[PDB]
């Protein structure tokens, strides 16, 4: 049983109770930045003897940072913050934690009750501010309220379609004495009624049923597949089917396997988009049909039939109409799918060799290509070189922008939540503090922020965090200078106009502008700078065998292009395929 | 009259029609950061000659550096964001300039129309999210409105009560040919209808006549007037009124005055909160009655006949009931009551010189005290000499917190736009950014950032906006390794039990960390460091002396509290005058 | 216009809602509590300081009695035709203004507000920020519920009474005796006089009765009250009218008095929306 700090007829504070209503759903770590509003839940949290507080630099690093716990463990994340400004600096990764749907609760703390909308010291209405953004969130009114309201927080963000939810408590509700009652039940009659039921066995066969029909077959796996690799690699087993997997499915089928066509969509490899576009079955495991993947709707899989399981009924039909559809656990599907192919093995005949080898034309006329220009360090070399000396057993975080989609196209993620990035939402900043909740909840893996130079200085003060809790945090900094997916579009649609892409300083125009180097200095984290191919692997490896943090300037030449690239709303016959900044 | 760089019959982008209304409208700087919604805007600025922009390193940074140009000039801030990731960096600087009611302009990026709604890339529903943290915001859907919604979007920012105004542009707007008209007449029918006017002869002279008839009068001087310093002078010698400014009033009437009664409220002084509690007349001008600076509202001005004059009626009578009210603007009834008081002046005999010295003894009992110990800097004392070495001269951000409190008490402004602090919300990370808009707009000014390390570390990217614009920016750094006002209210009612409060290294305890001299270093920004009392002095010195923008770093004792200090909802007879964490 | 309302006056506002205090006109002094407690505290002060204050204001009550000599509220009588003013003050004497009076929304509710005398708070139950028609008949089922021993009489109006005609089955079966004084001018009178007044009197959609049958009263109320066993009559002769109003008054339970009467009636005097004394209208009608 769980054993609490207090007597069962011991009134505490409300933020006491909170603490404990942590505490009993398995809380270990929070990032909590204190202010007046919080002061007693931070009092109430050095009280606690199980969770641990990594205090950021920054509110918004700090629920970044509970984005990478949540995305790198499965867990939700928890980040504190107080009223006013420091409820405000988390909207960024509530809206990010939402369009990713990231498991994450944020506690914020609000001015006395009775405060409440006279405009009082440091009053926002963050409750307000964040509905659209948030997946829930509550105002606590009476402290009586904390321990269910806290369950239902718990149970909204991690069941169902996972989400944030904000839990907002007045100053005045930390401090009035209780005694909490833990058996409350929870109001959720209408969420927990329409939960999505087991998949029926009618459902499922007539998908196996369509695939032994087909000759052209393509999974098209996402965000959702992420706790179904076991199940998700049983499937490919049994049916030889080709796997195509979004920026968010990224390791939920192993990318070095040979059934993997990698990446599709607007960056999406040449050979996955032909699957796509010229498959006769499109079985569309945990995604949400986005612009990025599609473009032209009318033209995405045009004539395909494509069967669509997904948890969140909401999304059956949004963008993209289905044949078949399944609304559920895409785990439970996989599970039920896998035996109807076991027994009824060799009555189905499953062979797609032929569809298989049209497609490996494909992959060996039109890889992922990359230039090497004299001694200058390739950003996309520079990725598979780390792929080579962590043996793709790195979790990788990343910011948004060129780099990113060379981290998801170059290194080989051979397990899901090794790949924490920002895809909906793509917010800049996101690297840093993002591996800094991995670090704490993967304290043995090797954690990697492959980030840009535009993304690494947006949240640069959570150097500082990562000092004072001794994490090893290693930063592959990719530095082109600039804010390279604007300067691409710039080059490719603006005649390269620059407006205002350029992060150097313009008076010193050869110099790199910042210094990294000295950010990781007055932090103290040992840093190194390599300019000339030749160092790149040694430089490489000193940083994953120098123990604790460290930063790896690596300069690029700014005029790389992510290819290929299928513009903004245009079909497969728009791919373009070649050209740079040159 | 103004000159276009099209032809009134040639159809132009909606951008460049964006861009020429904020020609049209005066702005000359612009603070915008690009991304893929706002693309076009941002070739559409490089199309201007008459318009520069500030390229930040953080959206927050962009805001705020908006927020310090709008405080230190009387003109409204613009800045500029993509959609998603940059609209939400945007959040807290929005509410900071609703609560402090400073004009700006905000614009940001949106997905196409046609793609509002469908959780598309980069989308969140920013006018949804900020409808109660702005003036007012817009949703641009036809670019034959980008004329028109400009120019509200001004007219509300700057009329009335200013505050923050957010205009959200679809791409396809942006991309869209039109002959824009500069001829639409504005659609607020209501709110026009509804600004006040002039005061009547009536109201003012009542006001007059009850100053007459009372014996202990005090002026209560807050943020509404900043553009009446010459009325309020002139005001002040008519009626010889001792005056009580609000944190936000600051400069309004000059510090260095005889008459001036410094700061009231939390930690106002002694003597500014006795005159309030004791006089019999208080004439609120440009106030919003605070909780910071009435306390329990029942005690405030508890035998005072209370006239409030402000612009904006929602404020009168929302938490102290007043006697007399005049809605409409301070300039204009200090102007009318200027006049009555220069021809019946004879008539009046005003002489309060009774109540001054009863005041003055207060002054001469309780002024504003620091301790100095051995060699130690104390903070108090720095900025004594920061206002010395620069003549009261300076115009000063700052962060928030304990060398907020400091840079209030502590330095002279002479003049209003001095002083440019975050006061209603509070934003941590303000000084830096505010700083970077001030200098932009005041070329030829001092500007000093008197920053906190916890607030100086937020937004510590913003160095390297400074460096690359060349600004003269100077920082005087207080550091006390803490955040300092969390740690003053844990040695009060806490028993210094510290949760969180402690920003330096704790595996090297007494050293500084992080070194911000190496911040500055990476970013080309001179700096040093001085730790010697007998040191301080050559140290601020030379960094006024050396061009361009320099960092002090300003190591002081952690265990300063600031005084005086009466506790949250507390009477004057609660005024705690004397401790410190030592 | 607000800027013309009272613009010479300093202007003492006790509201118990502070976001009433300057919201439309800004006050000199304002008061935000309850005026009960105010007037009490007031009282207090003038009954001390009386003779200190010597308050007299006669001459400015005599010069508001020339007023009120000069224009008073008139009303015309032609021929033996009924005027609406005159049957709310024959209701009011032979009531001697002790009775709940509840309204429609339009003309009637105008003269029952001029025309009755109210002795008491709460006798005057009328619609006036929504001023929503069909008031009359069922708030005069409330009042006579919560004051079962007063006489309660709805002074409605053709338009306004036929909206909510199916509560009459709610005072039947629940025995409570509601008069109805129906002031019955066949159209939707308010809406008429304003059609007078700047619309050239062009009617568009105000006649309630029937034109196939012009000259006959449409509908017939009194079958709607005998539908519902309620005892009715009609009454078109000003000769009539006293007779007919004490029976409405001397039968017990409920009982409907449609009173017919000319259409072209306007309410005066009226001071045209948005504009100021100077621009009152005290004469005219749609004759
Ligand atoms: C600069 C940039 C470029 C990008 N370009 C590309 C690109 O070329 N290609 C690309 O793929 N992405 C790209 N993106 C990322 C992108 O915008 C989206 O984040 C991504 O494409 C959508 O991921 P998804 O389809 O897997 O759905 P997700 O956002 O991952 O959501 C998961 C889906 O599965 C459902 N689900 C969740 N759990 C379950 C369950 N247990 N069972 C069943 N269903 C479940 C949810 O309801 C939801 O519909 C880019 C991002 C950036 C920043
Ligand atoms: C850590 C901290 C401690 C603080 N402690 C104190 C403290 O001890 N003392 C203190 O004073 N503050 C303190 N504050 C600041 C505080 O919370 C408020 O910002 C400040 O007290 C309110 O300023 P104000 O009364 O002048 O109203 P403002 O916020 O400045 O608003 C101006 C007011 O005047 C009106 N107005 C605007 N223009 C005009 C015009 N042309 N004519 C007429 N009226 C106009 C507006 O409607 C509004 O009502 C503190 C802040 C912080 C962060
Ligand atoms: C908070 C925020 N602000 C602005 C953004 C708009 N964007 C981008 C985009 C694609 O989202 O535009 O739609 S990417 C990008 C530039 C990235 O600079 P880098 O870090 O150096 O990486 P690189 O390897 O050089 O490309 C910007 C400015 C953004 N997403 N987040
Ligand atoms: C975005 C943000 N996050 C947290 C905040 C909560 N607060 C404060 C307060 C008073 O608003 O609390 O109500 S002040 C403060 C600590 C200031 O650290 P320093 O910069 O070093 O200055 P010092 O001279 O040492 O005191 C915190 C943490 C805040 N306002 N903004
Ligand atoms: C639900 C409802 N619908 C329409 C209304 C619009 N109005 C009116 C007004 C003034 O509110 O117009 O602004 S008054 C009026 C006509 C009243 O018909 P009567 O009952 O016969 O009384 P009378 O003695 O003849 O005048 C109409 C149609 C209304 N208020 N309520
Ligand atoms: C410089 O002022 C500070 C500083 C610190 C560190 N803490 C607080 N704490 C409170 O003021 N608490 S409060 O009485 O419940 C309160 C009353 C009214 C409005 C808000 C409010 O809380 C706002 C949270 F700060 N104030
Ligand atoms: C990596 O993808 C990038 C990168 C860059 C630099 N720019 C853009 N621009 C667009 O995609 N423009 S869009 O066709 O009108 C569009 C269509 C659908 C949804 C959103 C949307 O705009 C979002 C703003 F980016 N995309
Ligand atoms: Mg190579
Ligand atoms: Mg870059
Ligand atoms: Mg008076
Ligand atoms: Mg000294
Ligand atoms: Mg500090
Ligand atoms: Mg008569
Ligand atoms: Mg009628």
């Amino acid at each position: 049983t769980f054993i609490s700090r207090f007597a069962p007829d011991q009134p505490r504070k409300g933020a006491d109770i909170l603490v404990e209503a942590l505490e009993r759903q398995g809380v270990e770590t929070v990032f909590a930045y204190p202010g007046g509003a919080s002061m007693e839940i931070h009092q109430a949290l050095t009280r606690s003897s199980s969770i641990r507080n990594v205090l950021p630099r920054h509110e918004q690093g700090g629920v970044f940072a509970a984005e990478g716990y949540a995305r790198s463990s499965g867990k939700p994340g928890i980040c504190i913050a107080t009223s006013g400004p420091g409820a405000t600096n988390l909207v960024s990764g509530l809206a990010d934690a939402l369009l990713d749907s990231v498991p994450l609760v944020a506690i914020t703390g609000q001015v006395p009750r009775r405060m409440i909308g006279t405009d009082a010291f440091q009053e926002t209405p963050i409750v307000e501010v964040t509905r659209s953004i948030t997946k829930h969130n509550y105002l606590v009114m009476d402290v009586e309220d904390i321990p269910r309201i806290i369950e239902e927080a718990f149970f909204l963000a991690t069941s169902g379609r996972p989400g944030p939810v904000l839990v907002d408590v007045p100053k005045d509700i930390q401090q009035q004495l209780a005694i909490p009652n833990w058996e409350q039940a929870m109001r959720l009659p209408g969420y927990m009624s329409r939960m999505p039921k087991p998949p029926e066995d009618s459902h499922l066969e007539q998908i196996v049923r369509l695939i032994s029909e087909s000759k052209k077959p393509v999974l098209y796996v996402g965000g959702g597949c992420l706790n179904s690799s076991d199940e998700l690699g049983r499937f490919v087993e049994l049916t030889g089917i080709p796997v195509a997997s979004t920026l968010m499915g990224l390791g939920s089928y192993p990318c070095d396997d040979e059934l993997s066509l990698h990446m599709l969509g607007m960056h999406g490899t040449v050979y996955a988009n032909y699957a796509v576009e010229h498959s006769d079955l499109l079985l569309a495991f945990g995604v949400r049909f986005d612009d990025r993947v599609t473009g032209k709707l009318e033209a995405f899989a045009s004539r395909a039939k494509i069967v669509h399981i997904d948890i969140d009924s909401a999304e059956i039909g949004k963008n993209k109409t289905p044949h078949v559809s399944v609304c559920g656990d895409v785990k439970l599907a996989l599970q039920g799918m896998n035996k109807v192919l076991e027994n009824r093995a060799e009555e189905l005949k499953l062979d797609f060799g032929v569809w298989r080898n049209e497609l490996n034309v494909q992959k060996q006329k039109f890889p992922l290509s990359f230039k090497t220009f004299g001694e200058a360090i390739p950003p996309q070399y520079a990725i598979k070189v780390l792929d080579e000396l962590t043996d793709g057993k790195a979790i990788i975080s990343t910011g948004v922008g060129q780099h990113q989609m060379w981290a998801a196209q170059f290194y080989n993620y051979k397990k899901p939540r090794q790949w924490l990035s920002s895809g909906g939402l793509g917010a800049m900043g996101f690297g840093l503090p993002a591996a800094i909740g991995a670090s704490v909840a993967n304290p043995d893996a090797i954690v990697v922020d492959i980030d840009g130079d535009g993304s690494f200085i947006m949240n640069v003060q959570e150097l500082a965090t990562i000092r004072v809790e001794n994490l090893p945090v290693k930063v592959l900094l990719l530095n082109n200078q600039h804010l390279g997916m604007v300067m691409q579009w710039e080059d490719r649609f603006y005649k390269a106009n620059r407006a205002h892409t350029f992060l150097g300083d313009p008076a010193q125009e050869d110099e790199i502008f910042p210094n990294m180097l000295l950010f990781a200095a007055a932090c103290g984290i040992p840093a190194a700078r390599v300019t000339k191919k030749a160092d790149l692997r040694e430089a490489i490896q000193t940083m994953l065998d120098t123990p604790g943090p460290y930063l790896l300037d690596v300069i690029c030449p700014h005029q790389e292009h992510v290819l290929p690239m299928i513009p903004s709303g245009g079909t497969f016959n728009d791919v373009i395929t070649e050209g740079d900044g040159r």
